[PDB]
Protein backbone atom coordinates (compact mmCIF):
# COMPACT_ATOMS: atom_id res chain seq x y z
CA UNK A 1 0.00 0.00 0.00
CA UNK A 2 1.06 3.92 0.07
CA UNK A 3 -0.38 7.08 -1.72
CA UNK A 4 0.99 10.48 -2.73
CA UNK A 5 -0.06 13.59 -1.05
CA UNK A 6 0.25 16.80 -2.87
CA UNK A 7 -2.11 20.06 -1.80
CA UNK A 8 -5.70 18.61 -1.37
CA UNK A 9 -5.01 15.26 -3.37
CA UNK A 10 -4.29 11.76 -2.21
CA UNK A 11 -3.27 9.43 -5.23
CA UNK A 12 -3.35 5.86 -5.17
CA UNK A 13 -3.23 2.75 -7.43
CA UNK A 14 -6.66 2.45 -8.41
CA UNK A 15 -7.12 -1.00 -7.62
CA UNK A 16 -6.64 -0.36 -3.57
CA UNK A 17 -8.50 2.76 -3.63
CA UNK A 18 -10.99 2.55 -0.73
CA UNK A 19 -14.89 3.74 -0.55
CA UNK A 20 -13.67 7.12 0.47
CA UNK A 21 -11.67 7.62 -2.46
CA UNK A 22 -14.10 6.73 -4.37
CA UNK A 23 -17.24 8.90 -2.83
CA UNK A 24 -14.10 11.80 -3.29
CA UNK A 25 -13.42 10.57 -6.76
CA UNK A 26 -11.42 13.69 -9.00
CA UNK A 27 -9.85 11.64 -11.65
CA UNK A 28 -9.42 7.64 -12.47
CA UNK A 29 -7.43 5.75 -15.17
CA UNK A 30 -8.28 2.04 -15.38
CA UNK A 31 -5.01 1.88 -18.07
CA UNK A 32 -2.24 3.68 -15.43
CA UNK A 33 -4.12 1.68 -12.17
CA UNK A 34 -4.24 5.29 -11.00
CA UNK A 35 -7.28 7.06 -8.89
CA UNK A 36 -6.89 10.53 -7.19
CA UNK A 37 -9.58 11.41 -4.52
CA UNK A 38 -9.71 14.54 -2.75
CA UNK A 39 -8.44 15.20 1.28
CA UNK A 40 -9.56 18.19 3.59
CA UNK A 41 -6.06 18.11 5.34
CA UNK A 42 -3.30 19.83 2.85
CA UNK A 43 -0.20 17.34 1.49
CA UNK A 44 3.21 18.22 2.03
CA UNK A 45 4.73 15.53 -1.32
CA UNK A 46 6.15 17.54 -4.32
CA UNK A 47 5.55 16.24 -8.05
CA UNK A 48 8.43 15.63 -9.96
CA UNK A 49 8.37 17.87 -13.29
CA UNK A 50 11.39 16.02 -15.25
CA UNK A 51 12.17 12.72 -17.59
CA UNK A 52 14.83 11.60 -15.43
CA UNK A 53 15.27 7.73 -15.64
CA UNK A 54 16.96 7.45 -12.57
CA UNK A 55 15.78 7.27 -8.38
CA UNK A 56 14.87 5.32 -5.81
CA UNK A 57 12.05 3.00 -4.54
CA UNK A 58 10.47 1.69 -1.32
CA UNK A 59 9.78 -1.72 -1.30
CA UNK A 60 7.79 -3.00 1.55
CA UNK A 61 8.35 -6.24 0.96
CA UNK A 62 12.13 -5.67 1.75
CA UNK A 63 11.74 -2.69 4.15
CA UNK A 64 14.57 -0.81 2.07
CA UNK A 65 14.68 1.77 -0.66
CA UNK A 66 16.38 0.62 -3.98
CA UNK A 67 17.82 3.23 -6.44
CA UNK A 68 16.75 1.68 -9.97
CA UNK A 69 17.06 2.92 -13.38
CA UNK A 70 13.88 2.83 -15.03
CA UNK A 71 12.22 3.21 -19.46
CA UNK A 72 10.30 6.11 -19.90
CA UNK A 73 6.19 5.79 -19.23
CA UNK A 74 4.62 3.64 -22.38
CA UNK A 75 1.72 1.24 -23.08
CA UNK A 76 3.50 -2.29 -21.88
CA UNK A 77 1.16 -4.97 -22.05
CA UNK A 78 0.89 -6.17 -18.21
CA UNK A 79 -0.36 -9.71 -17.53
CA UNK A 80 -3.63 -10.57 -15.21
CA UNK A 81 -3.33 -9.90 -11.94
CA UNK A 82 -5.08 -10.88 -8.30
CA UNK A 83 -6.74 -6.71 -9.16
CA UNK A 84 -7.27 -7.07 -13.38
CA UNK A 85 -7.48 -8.90 -16.31
CA UNK A 86 -4.49 -9.20 -18.40
CA UNK A 87 -4.21 -5.70 -20.72
CA UNK A 88 -2.02 -3.12 -22.04
CA UNK A 89 -1.33 -0.49 -18.70
CA UNK A 90 -0.43 2.87 -19.93
CA UNK A 91 1.99 5.58 -18.63
CA UNK A 92 3.76 2.49 -17.01
CA UNK A 93 7.62 2.35 -16.24
CA UNK A 94 9.42 -0.47 -15.82
CA UNK A 95 13.16 -1.29 -13.70
CA UNK A 96 15.00 -4.41 -12.60
CA UNK A 97 14.05 -5.09 -8.95
CA UNK A 98 11.65 -6.94 -6.67
CA UNK A 99 7.56 -5.77 -6.32
CA UNK A 100 5.09 -8.13 -4.60
CA UNK A 101 1.44 -7.31 -4.73
CA UNK A 102 1.70 -5.82 -1.60
CA UNK A 103 4.58 -3.38 -2.48
CA UNK A 104 2.04 -1.28 -4.38
CA UNK A 105 1.90 2.15 -3.56
CA UNK A 106 5.65 2.30 -3.03
CA UNK A 107 6.74 5.85 -4.07
CA UNK A 108 9.71 6.21 -6.46
CA UNK A 109 11.36 9.58 -6.39
CA UNK A 110 14.18 11.35 -8.28
CA UNK A 111 16.15 15.15 -7.14
CA UNK A 112 13.12 16.58 -8.47
CA UNK A 113 10.58 14.31 -5.93
CA UNK A 114 7.51 12.01 -6.33
CA UNK A 115 7.99 9.91 -9.90
CA UNK A 116 5.39 7.52 -9.71
CA UNK A 117 4.10 4.69 -7.48
CA UNK A 118 4.98 1.21 -7.85
CA UNK A 119 1.93 -0.75 -10.03
CA UNK A 120 3.41 -4.32 -11.49
CA UNK A 121 5.88 -6.75 -10.43
CA UNK A 122 7.43 -10.25 -11.12
CA UNK A 123 9.87 -11.68 -13.44
CA UNK A 124 12.28 -9.58 -11.83
CA UNK A 125 10.89 -6.24 -12.74
CA UNK A 126 8.88 -3.40 -10.89
CA UNK A 127 6.53 -1.49 -12.77
CA UNK A 128 5.44 2.25 -11.60
CA UNK A 129 2.81 4.30 -12.64
CA UNK A 130 3.86 7.65 -14.06
CA UNK A 131 2.19 10.54 -12.38
CA UNK A 132 4.68 13.19 -13.72
CA UNK A 133 2.43 14.16 -16.81
CA UNK A 134 -0.38 14.97 -13.98
CA UNK A 135 0.37 18.76 -13.63
CA UNK A 136 -3.04 19.52 -12.07
CA UNK A 137 -2.02 17.64 -9.23
CA UNK A 138 -0.02 21.21 -8.66
CA UNK A 139 -2.96 24.25 -8.40
C1 LIG B 1 3.12 -12.67 -10.63
N1 LIG B 1 3.05 -11.24 -10.35
C2 LIG B 1 2.81 -10.41 -11.53
C3 LIG B 1 3.18 -10.80 -9.08
O1 LIG B 1 3.34 -11.56 -8.14
C4 LIG B 1 3.13 -9.33 -8.81
C5 LIG B 1 4.27 -8.68 -8.33
C6 LIG B 1 4.24 -7.35 -7.96
C7 LIG B 1 3.07 -6.67 -8.09
F1 LIG B 1 3.04 -5.37 -7.69
C8 LIG B 1 1.92 -7.24 -8.57
C9 LIG B 1 1.96 -8.58 -8.93
BR1 LIG B 1 0.38 -9.38 -9.59
ZN1 LIG C 1 13.62 14.04 -11.88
Amino acid sequence: SGAIYVGNYRVVNRHLATHNDWANLVWEDSSRDLLVSSTTAQGCDTIARCDCQTGVYYCSSRRKHYPVSFSKPSLIFVEASEYYPARYQSHLMLAVGHSEPGDCGGILRCQHGVVGIVSTGGNGLVGFADVRDLLWLDE
